[PDB]
């Protein structure tokens, strides 16, 4: 429900959402907490246009090769899904993914995974940047 | 997931969605079918900014005093909710609404209901304009 003018300074507008591409260095759980500290949440990716919007941003730098996003293995439902509890619609796994290690998802840029989703086994101690999202739904 | 440039000609952009404010004259069921004919669906209103975007458009004319939207009494769940099966989040009923007549929802402009939701008892034979939505989720 966001418009351009709704995005906080340093956030980017796409597709009714505002996004923060945060260059800090945290674990997945740390990253979830960080986005919450901004009245926001790790990004959820509902469609291929949003997937490609994200890829366009991550592809414009080369320093970092993964960014945490808002999905992880879900014990209750026994699947990977968004942290808001909603199942995947768009499917964005890279070649050969998921490994099914009951881990946490990132966009990964490694070998044949070209800014596509990977499940990483370590939700705690693997430090990287992250992507937060708001949709101004109020 | 829509951007401005994604909206078909005659549709309007707001908040990641494209909207058709169609001035044809159909019943609610007719209106649901019409939006489907456009690879689209009667509008669902997830937030107060989208509610007010819609109000801004409907308020700019005076000929019509109601427009069909994508919600109706749901037999299974025994409530009013969106036709996509999802429950209300934003609550947009006008003063004194719902009547609880197990009907179909419109934006209504009548007496103290000032372009806010009403439940109309007749889902079939009450002819009016409607609001279709796409979110380009592909
Ligand atoms: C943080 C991240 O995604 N790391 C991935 C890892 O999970 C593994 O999939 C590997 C190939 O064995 O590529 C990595 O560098
Ligand atoms: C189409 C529509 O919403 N019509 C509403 C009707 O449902 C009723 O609520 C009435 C007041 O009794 O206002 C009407 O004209
Ligand atoms: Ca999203
Ligand atoms: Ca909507």
């Amino acid at each position: 429900c966001c418009s351009e003018d709704d995005c906080p300074s340093g956030w980017k507008f796409f597709g009714g959402s505002c996004y923060l591409f945060d260059e800090g260095s945290r674990g997945w759980e740390g990253s979830k907490a960080f986005c919450e500290s901004k009245d926001a949440s790790l990004v959820t990716v509902e469609c291929s246009k949003e997937d490609d919007f994200i890829r366009g941003i991550l592809s414009g730098q080369t320093a970092k090769h993964y960014y945490w996003i808002g999905a992880r293995w879900n014990e209750e439902h026994n699947d990977y899904r968004w942290i808001d509890g909603s199942p995947f619609t768009f499917i964005g796994w890279g070649p050969g993914k998921p490994d099914n290690n009951k881990g946490c998802l990132d966009y990964l840029n490694y070998k044949e995974v070209v800014w596509q989703w990977n499940d990483h086994v370590d939700c705690e101690n693997t430090n990287g940047p992250c992507i937060c999202e708001i949709d101004c739904s109020d």
